[PDB]
């Protein structure tokens, strides 16, 4: 199937990922593939498409799991020779006042949000073919928790030369420092889902300035974006969107016009670049 | 009399943690032990320290021209300079790796010759009398150097060459492999050969440079090649140990003060080698 356009969306059977789903099944030209962790709700969430008229392919994907990314990655490499849009929509975040002790909500929301998320970069990222487009979700908490960080980890985290290494070092980091009860004093913010924010908007930058550096030509465009606060089981329903509404600036990253320039490397929010 | 230091980079595992433990042992004054990763690298220290060793830390990734810059103005500011420089962070694709070549070249090249290229033009101002500067290179370098067409060689073995001229020969085989016209242009088959040959004539560029400018400091700089080790790197078939790796550029570190020589020499087994 190498001529035919695919995009993917992990963390598609509910939420903003659900409707991203929709959304490219109504827009783009070419293949959506819905990808679930759990093959019942991913299977599910297709028959459900499917009762709307919509008929996107499934496949299974933890992004946890590296060899449920390699797997991805070879089906794709099959088909396809490659992937037209990727969105990283998948992540977790513990409740605002859970009791599970606050250095496991860091490991535990850590190790999806970013160390998940990096993996399938790791893994799908070479696939990318020419006029291509990478959607990292992230949020708009990834600023806060920024700005609540302490200078020199301001200083690192807005950097123009940041490696991914470095970056994987920090993020370790703060895990570590929640464990020993330091965290506080190291600079860090109080929010975990937050700093793993900050991981992925950072590493989207840095991943953009890769394809720049290794690809150019290839007009790919990489962006991390806020989808704003919606309503959906992470959220809740005190949120202001519904996840139609929260897949627009997604969509709009996953969809940039052939040609386009930027934005590139940028965090986007309701279509337009923030500052980081 | 004062405080002296000596640092490593790529410190956290491999030669370069041979390389710091060697150092803490034999060197008297502080030893910086820098990684890229600031909890690998303070896990090493950990290690080090409950075998009863002291090294400090400093993070460092050589492909970020603001983390060589930040460690310039630490040292500056801690010690007003640096006394030993070990240059020895560097990356390798797996023989059969199955991304694509030109990439291979492209990453390669940024961290062995253009990282170690900005740690030298920042660190080297900063060098004292009697200091010494080892580049890790790798006898890869000859082997490359030894396929590359005749053209090639008399550039490379030049004793007139430029630090700007061989950073254009770096390049232009990054934009060869790219174009796909390395083979015809005259380049070797090894990337890391390739950049292995930026470190060992950048090595050679820069210990006249010192001689130029700065004749009368006795600084010592040399490039060397380790050995084949067992690391992460080259893997368990390896013929030597990560300590048997660190004795070379332990020894081109530790050259007693006052001695002429060897400088700008490529230098395997403690013994200078032909470039
Ligand atoms: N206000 C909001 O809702 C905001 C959300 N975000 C981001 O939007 C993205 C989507 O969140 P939202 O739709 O709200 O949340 P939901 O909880 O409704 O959906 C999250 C999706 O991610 C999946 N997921 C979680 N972990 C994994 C993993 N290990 N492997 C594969 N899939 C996984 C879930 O699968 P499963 O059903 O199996 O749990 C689910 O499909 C997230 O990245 C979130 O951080 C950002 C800003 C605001
Ligand atoms: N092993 C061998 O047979 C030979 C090795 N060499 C040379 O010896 C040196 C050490 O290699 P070896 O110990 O085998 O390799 P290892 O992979 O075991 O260790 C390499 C070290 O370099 C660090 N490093 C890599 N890139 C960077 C960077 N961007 N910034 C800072 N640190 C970096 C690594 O950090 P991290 O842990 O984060 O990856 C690690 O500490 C290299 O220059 C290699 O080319 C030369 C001849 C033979
Ligand atoms: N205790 C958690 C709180 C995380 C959190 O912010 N939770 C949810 C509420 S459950 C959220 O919806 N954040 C979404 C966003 O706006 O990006 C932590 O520190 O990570
Ligand atoms: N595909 C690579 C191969 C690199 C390579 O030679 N391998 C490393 C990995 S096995 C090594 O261990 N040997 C290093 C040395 O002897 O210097 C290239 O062309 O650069």
């Amino acid at each position: 199937s190498s001529g035919i356009h695919v995009a993917l969306v992990t963390g598609g059977n509910k939420g903003i990922g659900l409707a991203i789903v929709r959304d490219l099944c109504r827009l783009f030209s070419g293949d959506v593939v819905l990808t679930a962790r759990d093959v019942t709700r991913g299977q599910a969430a297709v028959q459900q498409l499917q009762a709307e008229g919509l008929s996107p392919r499934f496949h299974q994907l933890d992004i946890d799991d590296l060899q449920s990314i390699r797997a991805l990655r070879d089906f794709l490499r099959k088909e396809y020779g490659g992937l037209d849009v990727l969105v990283n929509n998948a992540g977790i975040a513990f409740k605002v006042a859970d009791p599970t002790p606050f250095h496991i909500q860091a490991e535990v929301t850590m190790k999806t949000n970013f160390f998940g998320t990096r993996d399938v970069c790791t893994e799908l990222l070479p696939l990318i073919k020419p006029q291509g487009r990478v959607v990292n979700v992230s949020s708009i908490m990834s600023v806060r928790a920024l700005k609540s960080c302490s200078p020199e980890l301001q200083q690192k985290f807005r950097s123009e030369t940041i490696t991914e290494e470095e970056l994987v070092g920090l993020m370790n980091k703060f895990v570590e420092d929640t464990k020993k009860g330091v965290h506080q004093k190291e600079g860090w913010p109080s929010s975990a889902y937050g700093v793993t924010k900050i991981g992925v908007t950072v590493l989207s930058r840095i991943h953009a300035r890769k394809l720049s550096e290794q690809r150019k030509g290839d007009k790919i465009l990489l962006n991390a974006c806020c989808p704003g606060w919606v309503r959906t089981d992470m959220a809740g329903p005190k949120a202001t969107k519904s996840p139609e509404e929260g897949a627009e600036t997604p969509v709009y990253l996953a969809l940039l016009p052939p040609d386009a320039e930027g934005p590139h490397g940028q965090f986007v929010s309701e279509k337009r670049v923030e500052q980081w």
